[PDB]
């Protein structure tokens, strides 16, 4: 679990979105596993606008933050689930690090601010859904 709160927006993994998220829907993209909903309070997370390939993520299954090197956003195939058939997930970055189902939603940050949220993993790998291209989150 976990979300990004920026301005009047809440960004979450689409497979974990609530009834409230869907009732207050701004935008969603199944291929990115992202959903954005509107909020009543002002969010203060800063979104990074960069091409960093290093950062720190929060890993709930370890109650710890870990430093990581991560790949550039790309199409990476993925397997099924209560959520989505076999498929390519776009705007996805991979890193060598611990993740288990339950870690989805943990924030990845670089010196510039929020980069994305944990989405996918397994085998000593962890994936992050990038949010740095969603320029509209700021305005
Ligand atoms: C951190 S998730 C993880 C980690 C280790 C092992 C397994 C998982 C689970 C996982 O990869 N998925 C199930 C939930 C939806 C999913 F995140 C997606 N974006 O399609 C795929
Ligand atoms: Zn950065």
């Amino acid at each position: 679990s976990g979300a990004i709160y920026v301005g009047n927006y809440r960004v979450v993994n689409r497979h974990l979105a609530t009834h409230n998220d869907w009732a207050n829907l701004v935008w969603e993209d199944s291929s990115r596993d992202l959903l954005v909903s509107s909020t009543t309070a002002q969010g203060c997370d800063t979104i990074a606008r960069c091409d960093c390939q290093t950062g720190v993520y929060y890993c709930s299954s370890r109650r710890k933050h870990y430093p990581v090197s991560f790949s550039k956003p790309s199409l990476i195939f993925v397997e099924a689930s209560e959520y989505y058939p076999a498929r390519y997930q776009s705007h996805l970055m991979l890193a060598v690090g611990h993740s288990e189902p339950g870690d989805c939603g943990g924030i990845l940050r670089c010196q510039h601010g929020v980069v994305g949220i944990v989405s996918t993993g397994g085998n000593g790998l962890v994936g992050f859904a990038d949010v740095r291209d969603l320029l509209w989150l700021d305005e």
